[PDB]
DNA sequence: CACCGGATAGA
DNA sequence: CTATCCGGTGA
């Protein structure tokens, strides 16, 4: 029975709208379930792929399979916006049935790219100067990405939005697409250096209390 | 494999 | 107060 559980605690360490790493939660951290990832402060939303405010930016996101148009390339990846979906019947997921829009989190994520928001898409010159995004990789990502962890969720660090643009997805409907490049001072956790570090810090899968 | 709570933002 | 939702089940 994790399908309906809520949080026990919460991150206060830093606020809901903190951009960047949660201090002393290092790259390689593991959580069995999404609720634990919320409690860490690394990705507050329970279910949603993106955490963001549409007038400020996106703080984090999760690569979980979920969306056929995501492409995961490790040190970079193309992420899909949310929405364009009929969730009637109190559903949480479905295949695309309408065009996505530059609103809400899709818009939030756009704001992270170092370039004025633009309805047709934009790219950053100094991408590194755009706002940071904490990236979490989940195991359901592994049907198609070889970077996804075997089990649960993993903090892989800060990436940044190099570019964003709209185009039709596999479904035929418009999707918002986001190129993210890693900008983190610490090794990727699927790397030997990262695996040593994970071990060297005693990181282990965090299961529910 | 139909559909539940809960966490958040935005109105 | 209401809409959204890359989860996670019991079966």
């Amino acid at each position: 029975g994790m399908a309906c559980v809520g949080r026990t605690t919460e991150c206060t360490i830093v606020p809901a709208n903190h951009f960047g790493p949660i201090p002393g939660v290092p790259v390689g951290t593991m959580w069995r379930f999404r609720v634990q990832v919320s409690e860490s402060g690394v990705h507050r939303p329970h279910v949603a792929g993106i955490h963001g405010r549409s007038n400020d930016g996106a703080y984090s996101l999760v690569l979980a399979g979920g969306y056929e148009d995501d492409v995961d390339n490790g040190n970079y990846f193309t992420y899909t916006g949310s929405g364009g979906r009929d969730l009637s019947g109190n559903k949480r997921t479905a295949g695309q049935s309408s065009d996505q829009k530059l609103t809400n989190n899709n818009r939030a994520l756009a704001l992270n790219c170092h370039s004025p928001i633009n309805e047709k898409g934009a790219e950053a010159e100094d991408w590194r100067q755009g706002k940071p995004v904490r990236v979490v990789r989940n195991m359901k990502g592994g049907k198609h990405s070889k970077y996804a962890p075997a089990e649960g969720n993993r903090y892989d660090g800060i990436y940044k939005v190099v570019k964003y643009w709209p185009e039709r997805g596999k479904s035929g409907f418009l999707v918002w697409r986001y190129l993210l490049r890693r900008d983190d001072t610490e090794p990727e956790p699927w790397t030997r250096e990262g695996k040593d570090r994970t071990r060297q810090l005693g990181l282990t899968m965090q299961y529910p209390e």
